[PDB]
Formats: C-alpha cells, structure tokens, sequence
C-alpha cells in the first residue's frame, strides 16, 4: 500500500483524462489517456485509489459527488493517492 500525491496545472481545454469508479475509500481510477499531463503518466496507474481531492476526503461521499468534484478541477489540481498491492 502505497500513498503519493499528485499535483498538476489544468490546462484548459485538455481534460485530466482519468475515467473514475467507485471505492470504499475513494475513488478507482479505472482508465486513463496516456499523454495528457506528465504528472499523470509518471505517477498514475489504472487502480489506484484518490483518497482526496483539493483537500477533500473522498471516502464515504457518494461517488456522484467526488465525480463532480473532479470534473470541477480547475487550476492547480492535488490529490492524494493509495495504490494497492
């Protein structure tokens, strides 16, 4: 179990490219397009788990909201990451 974070600038027009689904303690990330945003392709794996977005704690929200929450980014993007085994 590893926790990292991930910090990056939005790029208007350019969406992150991570497509999401729903965890116990966050949000999976199920898919996601290689070549967006360097932080992404050097950090993220489809799997892993954001726990928190710009300060928010994921787990327990209803998946919905964490999803809006990440359509939402805008600027400088954060989130803190757990990736099983």
């Amino acid at each position: 179990l590893e926790k990292f974070n991930v910090d990056l600038m939005k790029k208007a027009g350019k969406e992150l490219g991570l497509s999401l689904s729903p965890n116990e303690i966050g949000c999976t990330i199920a898919d996601l397009i290689q070549g967006q945003y360097p932080e992404i392709d050097s950090k993220l794996q489809r799997g892993d788990i954001i726990t928190k977005f710009n300060g928010d704690a994921l787990e327990g929200l209803p998946f919905q909201v964490c999803y809006a929450l990440f359509k939402g980014a805008n600027g400088k993007v954060s989130m803190e990451v757990t990736r099983p085994k």
